[PDB]
């Protein structure tokens, strides 16, 4: 089997992607954001606390004939963000884009973090990222990938993230039209439960090339690029009157400015990243200063290729017994 869902940015400047997902029976249609950097199916949903919910479309358990509470199961989630959730867990059928799973964990959120509060366009979370570190206690639940690998024609999914545009993620089957050349395959570390993988190095704008290794997650739920404070540093000197701000928290620049290139390695490829997908808009209404969205990794302790590298490849998540990440120019 298969399944194909298209992936919207839920606002002007691509801070997130949600993708329709159904869920129970009759279906509940609830936008989700697909995160290859989590682990847990989570929805606001009937049993969220009434203030925390600001708008959200919620899951309804009690008026899905297949849904069953997952006795004495409970969940709780730190994001790296700051971010927190949790609750109590039900089974259901989830369905993407035409491929079906029964018996899903269904993660209804009791208590969200104001920035989920404050968020109306986003219904909850889909990770798929591996199944390790799923946060359901005391008996860890599988992700909705994991559950549909045997299933899928392919044990991959595949992310097409728009520019301002809405994209495509694919389970089960690698469309080879929606990418030029050839794509790149490199491996996978899953000890610590991440598409976790090693860059070649990078160039900045027509720079030459720097060889060097950047071990980095692929993460399609963080908005921005995370990488050593080295790379980052050569990037911003190429742009005129960018400076670090601590109290804005990272690089700005005058919003004046042209932004260069960044090329990051996949192998012996390259992917180019264009200047004005790094371009983050106003720091404030009406401000001359704009936020980069290249930005410092030594706060984090781990390099996150987010949304910002991610959307100028077509990506192949290749769950194969041997996990490999693949990268192709679009
Ligand atoms: N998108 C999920 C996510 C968020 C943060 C992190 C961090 F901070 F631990 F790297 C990993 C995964
Ligand atoms: N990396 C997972 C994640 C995704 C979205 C959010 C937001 F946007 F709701 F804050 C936080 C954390």
């Amino acid at each position: 089997s298969t399944g194909s869902a298209t992936t919207t940015p839920i606002d002007s400047l691509d801070d997130a992607y949600i993708t329709p997902v159904q869920i129970g029976t009759p279906a509940q249609t609830l936008n989700l954001d697909f995160d290859t950097g989590s682990s847990d199916l989570w929805v606001f949903s009937s049993e969220t606390t009434a203030s925390e919910v600001d708008g959200q479309t919620i899951y309804t358990p009690s008026k899905s004939t297949t849904a069953k509470l997952l006795s004495g199961a409970t969940w709780s989630i730190s994001y790296g963000d700051g971010s927190s959730s949790s609750g109590d867990v039900y089974t259901d059928t989830v369905s993407v884009g035409g491929l079906t799973v029964t018996g899903q964990a269904v993660e209804s959120a009791k208590k969200v973090s104001s920035s989920f509060t404050e968020d109306s366009t986003i219904d909850g979370l889909l990770g798929l990222a591996f199944s390790t570190l799923n946060t359901v206690s005391p008996t860890q639940q599988k992700t909705f990938f994991d559950n549909a690998k045997a299933s899928l024609d392919s044990p991959v999914f595949t992310a097409d993230l728009g520019y301002h545009a809405p994209g495509t993620y694919n389970f089960g089957f690698i469309d080879t039209t929606a990418y030029t050349g050839s794509i790149t395959y490199t491996a996978v570390s899953t000890k610590q439960g991440f598409w976790e993988w090693t860059s070649t190095g990078y160039a900045v704008g027509s720079g030459t090339f720097k060889s060097t290794s950047i071990d980095g997650i692929a993460d399609t739920g963080t908005t921005l690029l995370y990488l050593p404070a080295t790379v980052v540093s050569a990037y911003w000197a190429q742009v005129s009157g960018a400076k670090s701000s601590s109290s804005v928290g990272g690089y700005v620049f005058p919003c004046s400015a042209t932004l260069p290139s960044f090329t990051f390695g996949v192998g012996s490829a390259r992917i180019v990243i264009p200047g004005d997908y790094i371009d983050f808009g106003p720091i404030s209404t009406g401000s001359s200063s704009c936020f980069g969205g290249i930005q410092s990794s030594a706060g984090i302790g781990i390099n996150i290729f987010g949304d910002v590298a991610l959307k100028a490849a077509f990506v192949v998540f290749n769950g194969a017994t041997t996990p490999t990440l693949g990268f192709a120019s679009k």
